[PDB]
């Protein structure tokens, strides 16, 4: 159904709002883009940039992904990042998110044709 790449930006990006802002965007972005449907995802950052400027990742710094493979890139300038991590008292269903903005460089996994960014692999 849904494809890796759409996955990711339906997780990943989030182009609308410079620096997500609100103590609340997390716990409202991570149910909005159902990311808390079947379980509350652990860990997941939105970064943004326009979708253009993170998909021209995938043509720059390659970097080994921490699973081993070798089509990870890391983005050559900073981009603005928020990072949703699970509260400690969240419970399913009604996950829980600290948001914490960031400007950092970030590390993608990219495969396809178009070449495009389909999993987020770290930030540094
Ligand atoms: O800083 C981090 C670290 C991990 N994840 C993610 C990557 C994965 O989701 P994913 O392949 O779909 O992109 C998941 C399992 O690690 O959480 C983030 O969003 N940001």
């Amino acid at each position: 159904k849904e494809t890796a790449a759409a996955k990711f930006e339906r997780q990943h990006m989030d182009s609308s709002t410079s620096a997500a802002s609100s103590s609340n965007y997390c716990n409202q972005m991570m149910k909005s883009r159902n990311l808390t449907k079947d379980r509350c995802k652990p860990v997941n950052t939105f970064v943004h940039e326009s979708l253009a400027d993170v998909q021209a990742v995938c043509s720059q710094k390659n970097v080994a992904c921490k699973n081993g493979q070798t089509n990870c890139y890391q983005s050559y300038s900073t981009m603005s990042i928020t990072d949703c991590r699970e509260t400690g008292s969240s419970k399913y269903p009604n996950c829980a998110y600290k948001t914490t903005q960031a400007n950092k460089h970030i590390i993608v996994a990219c495969e396809g044709n178009p070449y495009v960014p389909v999993h987020f692999d770290a930030s540094v």
